[PDB]
């Protein structure tokens, strides 16, 4: 559990531009690429915005439908991907609502109960061999779906 | 131990900076970035705030490890054109390095002058992102031994 002190938008913008200007294709030779437990990545991301959500009077639900799911990736870029989805979810979330975060065997879903920064999500995902699906949820609200090939 | 890194707002707070450094250093090199001309969020940076803020990130943790951090400000209203996150990384690397090779009970000196700042420890007499970020900002970095013993890093610029 390493600590890094800062906001997110400014860190995101810089990293996005550095990724674009490097014209990087694969993760193979990136510093610190490892097998990331997505369970811990998602939980760690929830912990980071927990207090922010509390003061915005928003709850964060973490549903773990699968366990032991591991993907090859750069933990910092992946954390940045998740953090942008959570920040977006919290931002457009009315008091008393729940931001829904679900870990499935081949995807994770970030869902809010509301009515760019999402372009880096797509860029980091593609880099990680992940697809990103945006759209409206069944029970209403905005829904981001990051998916990969099931192991 | 864990590959994961907490993003907010002794070894654990050096590790965070270490991981961000490694990634951004690599990305800087691969992008072969020449100037600040097209970088996002390039602005006039007040160096007092940057140094004080960096000291603030470190102070309490270093205190618990019996290391005192002294910030001296000889000049004020000093502004440089730069990218804030990169300058924050530069300063923090020099700081983490100075706290790391500092023996217990010693003092780390951070000094801001008109055309330079100095980070100085009392330790013995890897981090070349400092050189890279500095060069990008039109700054020079000089390493060496302190006038009274210990390590010294000086970041200088013109005007």
């Amino acid at each position: 559990a390493l600590l890094q002190l800062h906001g997110i938008d400014r860190a995101t913008r810089l990293v996005d531009q550095l990724l674009t200007l490097s014209r990087l294709d694969s993760l193979d030779n990136l510093q610190d690429v490892a097998e990331i437990p997505l369970e811990d990545l998602l939980q760690s991301s929830v912990m980071d915005i927990y207090h922010t959500a509390q003061q915005a009077k928003i709850d964060v639900r973490l549903t773990l439908n699968a366990h032991s799911i591991k993907r090859t990736g750069q933990p910092l870029l992946l954390s940045l991907l998740v953090r942008n989805l959570l920040d977006n979810a919290v931002r457009y979330s009315p008091q008393g609502s729940v931001v829904d975060v679900t870990l499935n065997a081949d995807n994770f879903i970030v869902r809010d109960n509301g009515p760019l920064g999402l372009s880096i999500v797509q860029r980091i995902a593609k880099l990680h061999g992940m697809n990103v699906e945006f759209g409206n949820a069944e029970q209403g609200g905005f829904e981001a779906k990051v998916s990969w090939l099931e192991h």
